């Protein structure tokens, strides 16, 4: 499974000593997404302000604004010469702006040096403030994603510093602004499956046009449980209730991590939005 463009890429990473999400959270897809240019960055630093319980991000007290770090993440989809690139990153409270500025330059950063390159940014609610929605929709990426991961009944116990009404919210936001948006659902936490279906229902009423559909994988002991392990033939009704629904993006299964396939996600959104406006 290991390609030419996979080996180019790993000895670039080694010799410049880049970043990756893909490396350094372990990622099984990294053979696949690296030999279609796609590689995903994390910004912000590895400690977020916030506590989910399905999440591995730790939470603790983040270290200073680095304001180099726009400039390092498109240095390094420069050096990589990747067509697709995510950019995620934790919640900052401890920041006055959220860290707005800090999604945006780092999206307006990479387009910059690297405009053959989609960009897709994952990011944190801000609070749902519509100047910090705004500043970063304006950055113009690609995809704006923003994942509300499970269904109200579980969100609301697991996700405290979030609202589901304020996530769909960003979507609807970001979708207003022009913007092709993303989200994702998390299975296996407790949900049922009819949860699941207005789940899909909402995000596509709130304006999302790509969603992604996976298994939970527990982090750790300290990690909310597993409550299933969803079988193949049950992803497949899913991925076909929400094409049905209109999502002119849709992919499901054991995902392991939300960038899986963002590139093909993408494009098939915009040969759907070019096909349909013409
Ligand atoms: S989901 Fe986002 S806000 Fe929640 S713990 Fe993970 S990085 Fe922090
Ligand atoms: S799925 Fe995401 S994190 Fe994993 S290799 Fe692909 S781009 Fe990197």
């Amino acid at each position: 499974r290991i390609g030419p463009e996979y080996t180019e890429l790993k000895n670039l990473v080694r010799r410049e000593g880049l970043h990756t999400v893909c490396e350094e959270a372990g990622c099984p897809n990294i053979f696949e997404c690296w030999e279609d240019r796609e590689a995903t960055f994390l910004i912000g630093g590895d400690q977020c302000t916030r506590r989910c319980d399905f999440c591995q991000i730790d939470t603790g007290k983040p270290a200073e604004l680095d304001r180099d770090e726009p400039r390092r993440v498109a240095d390094s989809v420069r050096t990589m010469g990747l067509r697709y690139a995510t950019v995620t990153g934790v919640a900052r409270d401890d920041l006055p702006d959220g860290g707005a500025w800090l999604y945006a330059a780092t999206v307006r950063a990479i387009k910059e040096l690297n405009p053959s390159t989609g960009v897709e940014l994952l990011i944190p609610d801000f609070n749902g403030e519509p100047t910090r929605l705004a500043e970063v929709f304006e950055s113009g990426p690609e995809v704006l994603a923003h994942n509300v991961e499970t269904v109200p009944r579980i969100f609301k116990r697991i996700r405290p510093a979030f609202t589901y009404r304020r996530s769909l919210g960003v979507l609807t936001a970001a979708r207003d602004a022009g913007l092709v948006t993303k989200s994702n659902l998390i299975l296996g936490l407790g949900e049922t499956s009819d949860e699941v279906r207005t789940a899909l229902g909402d995000l596509r009423d709130a304006g999302c046009d790509i969603v992604t559909i996976t298994q939970y994988l527990r982090p750790s002991a300290r990690h909310h449980p597993v409550e299933r392990w969803v079988k193949p033939e049950e992803f497949v009704q899913f991925a076909r209730f929400a094409e049905g629904l209109g999502f002119a993006g849709v992919l499901a299964g054991p995902l392991v991590r939300s960038s899986y396939r963002a590139g093909r996600l993408y494009e098939q959104a915009r040969n759907s939005r070019a096909l349909a406006s013409r």
